[PDB]
């Protein structure tokens, strides 16, 4: 997070990273180790608690029954961690339940008293000065945050030396607005980690970087040719969705509006609200509703994802794009959502037929509207590649692995774990 890199002053942003040496697209920028990281409970018996490779087989911790090593390696070196929970899984049993946010805070405390000094991690940026954003935070946000204070105390209160109450509430907000999660090649959720130095790059929704995993170590690749001089921007929001829609998520989340060359001019807002050409054009009122349609169904479903049954989840789905189908084309940013969710439902389900269905509706629009490198889309052809291979597709198969592997080579580099895992899946 130094070589041929610099810590400045970013004009209207903040501190942020800059370039003093050339990066052409695939270039590692730098690597940053996790300072605290934790395994999301549902992967525990896919991945080891440790290093999160994932593999078949793994050796269980003999204290709980509740964690996954490689070996006595990856348990010996997970156990300054690992014993914040260890005993207290088997205390509080199936009433242990700390959500991820409190478990990787009551990482960092134990971090801290261990390990007080600067780490390696944080070469320019250090956790001590991450941004809280307290004074801006709602009454709710705040009740949030006392009832992570309180878990926190509940279920690790024979494991760490609490700070006073003042001190979490600045701690928790900092986690909030700070913290990374760690996804797998199909962007499933792996876990949650703090990256500081990775936390200095601003933000752009024409970034010329990319943040990737390799393990718990955060990778920072050129996803554009990047000269000497230039700042080096990261994004902080789904790129998928038109100019309002991702300075709402600024705002929510971090206070601030996107100065940017496609905020600025919206060029891509049109193409992303892709309307139909009817022969009657519709009217901005019309447009406007749909709009707001759309992003509250959006909304209504990532809430019913926790109540409702998959066969509702997809009726959900299919009423949408139904009502949405008046004004909007099918390559619609929303309509691609609701898609992409409707494609969820059916691999949880298990259909992989009507998976493949939606997946093959979603691709070819949804890599239009995403930069050239994205995650999203590599996810979405490897979804594809493997559904395709399961059922004996092999020509259509190969191809759609094929295209994840192009963009995986430049975002994890052509040595990553994840493609020699895809190769092995063409050569079979
Ligand atoms: C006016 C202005 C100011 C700008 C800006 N760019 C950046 N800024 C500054 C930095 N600001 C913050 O308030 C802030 C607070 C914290 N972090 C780091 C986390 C970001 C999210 N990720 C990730 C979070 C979760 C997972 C998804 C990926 C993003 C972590 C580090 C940044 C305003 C810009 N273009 N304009
Ligand atoms: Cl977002
Ligand atoms: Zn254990
Ligand atoms: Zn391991
Ligand atoms: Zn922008």
């Amino acid at each position: 997070g130094l070589g041929g890199l610099e810590r400045f002053c970013s004009p209207g942003k903040g501190r942020g990273l800059r370039a003093l040496q050339p990066f052409q697209v695939g270039d590692l920028l730098f690597s940053c180790p996790a300072y605290a990281y934790v395994l999301t409970v549902n992967e525990r018996g896919n991945h080891c608690e440790y290093c999160f490779t994932r593999k078949e087989g793994l050796s269980k911790c003999g204290r709980c029954k509740q964690a996954f090593y490689c070996n006595v390696e990856c348990q010996k070196e997970d156990w300054p961690m690992h014993k914040l929970e260890c005993s207290p899984m088997v205390v509080f049993g199936e009433n242990w339940n700390p959500s991820e946010t409190v478990r990787l805070t009551a990482r960092i405390l134990a971090k801290q008293k261990i390990h007080p000094e600067r780490t390696p991690s944080e070469k320019l940026l250090a956790v001590k000065e991450f941004e809280s954003h307290l004074d801006k935070l709602d009454n709710e946000k705040k009740d949030l945050i006392q009832s992570d204070i309180a878990a926190l105390h509940h279920f690790y209160s024979k494991h760490l030396e609490f700070p006073d109450n003042d001190s979490l509430v600045v701690l928790f907000a900092q986690v909030n607005c700070n913290g990374f999660t760690i996804e797998d090649e199909e962007l499933s959720h792996l876990g949650s980690a703090i990256f500081p130095d990775v936390a200095l790059m601003n933000h752009s929704c024409c970034p010329n970087v990319i943040v990737t995993y390799k393990g718990t170590l955060a990778e920072v690749r050129a996803v554009q040719e990047i000269k000497p001089g230039e700042e080096v921007f990261t994004s902080y929001i789904d790129l998928l969705y038109p100019t309002e829609d991702r300075n709402d998520r600024l705002r929510d989340s971090y206070f601030f509006t996107c100065e940017c060359q496609e905020c600025t001019t919206k060029d891509k807002d049109k193409a992303k609200v892709e309307i139909r050409k009817l022969s009657d054009p519709p009217k901005a009122e019309a447009i406007r509703d749909m709009v707001r349609y759309a992003r509250n169904v959006i909304e209504e479903f990532r809430r019913a994802k926790h109540y409702k049954s998959p066969s509702e989840l997809l009726e959900i789905c299919e009423l949408s794009q139904e009502k949405m189908s008046s004004v909007f084309e099918d390559s619609n940013v929303y309509m691609l959502h609701m898609m992409y969710q409707a494609m969820g439902v059916c691999l949880y389900m298990q259909d992989w037929e009507g998976a493949l269905q939606y997946g093959q509706k979603i691709i070819k629009p949804y890599s239009k509207h995403y930069p050239l490198y994205s995650l999203n889309v590599a996810s979405m052809w490897l979804k594809l590649g493997r559904l395709y291979m399961g059922l004996e597709h092999k020509a259509a198969g190969e191809k759609a692995l094929k295209k994840a592997i192009a963009i995986m080579e430049v975002a994890h580099g052509k040595d990553h774990p994840y493609i020699s895992e895809i190769k092995q899946e063409i050569e079979s």
